[PDB]
């Protein structure tokens, strides 16, 4: 399909979820805000938690692109670790993003579908470009891990931090940009000590 | 105060903050939920804001004692950090501490009041404690760290790690007592590894 026709429903989608919530929100008043017949809306997304985690994977990948996870032959471990956990921490404070992780909470345990559908477009894409690329500098021998799965968890938990915790259940302390960017250096110098090869 | 009468209050309260809402539950329905009198209740906490205070600042007290968060002379600091940690994990993955991080973060528009109270009776609790063991462990010259308060949220990150996360989605059920406690110990050994004083 032409980016303009998918886009223009995920934004249309996106755009609903901030003022309804998966409930309030539905695929045929999305058809309507996206200038799309309903037909078209079903024929791409199979109902709204597969629009919806689709939408999220689509965020994801913007921020995250497949590239920033690439260790080509000689390239700076220091440097890919600090764009994908930059990436990151931009990703998870943005105002969309925190929108949807607390339509999401808004349904834990009321909704599984939902929730497996969620996982697996945002938090299991990024987990998995990342043991990629840790597995990637194992071989390589910058890095040592038993399990580079575990490790790429780590970091994301590290990257994404309390700030990120208190500003999703309303404590919302103001954050600098200068902070942000000091918290991620130090969880990149953290996880480098932490996982040094050589011992 | 009188043991067998705050049990029933707290009991009571936790019951009701659980079955019904915060807002719906009532100082008049825990106090007759619980067998004692409004005037008990309104003298042992000022209203309902407290009640949900010190439920929360109870229930961290009881799976992370402050015994726990005091470094003897060369007692073994892998020990301790690995008792806090155990206690962390399970403070944080019980039904009642997901079920009211999934509610603090789905009304943070609502009502972040509410998230204030929470957060300042829980997790900055908490913080503190690790904060100040942290400076002990320092002292020892065991760790190095410019900030022990970073650490600290360090710590409990990789502590409540993507199980947690999962968990918190809806989309997992929680880690039995033996995998949690893989995960601490791996999470421990990190650390030490990431603060090794000396390098």
């Amino acid at each position: 399909m032409d980016p303009a026709k998918r886009e223009a429903i995920l934004e249309a989608a996106k755009r609903l979820f901030l003022c309804n919530g998966y409930d309030g929100s539905s695929m045929e008043a999305i058809a309507s805000e996206a200038g799309v017949s309903k037909l078209t809306v079903y024929s791409h997304f199979t109902d709204k938690e597969t629009l919806f985690s689709e939408a999220v994977k689509a965020k994801c990948a913007e921020q995250l692109p497949a590239l920033y996870f690439q260790l080509a032959e000689g390239a700076p471990l220091e440097k890919v670790l600090l764009n994908i956990a930059r990436g990151f921490h931009r990703l998870i404070n943005s105002h969309e993003a925190i929108a949807l992780t607390r339509l999401m909470a808004a349904q834990a345990g009321q909704n599984p579908k939902l929730s497996e559908l969620f996982f697996e477009a945002g938090p299991k894409q990024v987990i998995d470009e990342m043991e990629r690329l840790l597995e990637q500098a194992r071989r390589s021998g910058k890095l040592a891990f038993p399990d580079a799965r575990h490790a790429a968890e780590h970091f994301f938990m590290l990257v994404k931090g309390c700030a990120n915790y208190r500003l999703l259940i309303g404590c919302a302390e103001p954050l600098d940009e200068a902070e942000g960017e000091r918290h991620v250096e130090e969880v990149v110098a953290l996880f480098l000590r932490a996982f040094a090869a050589g011992g």
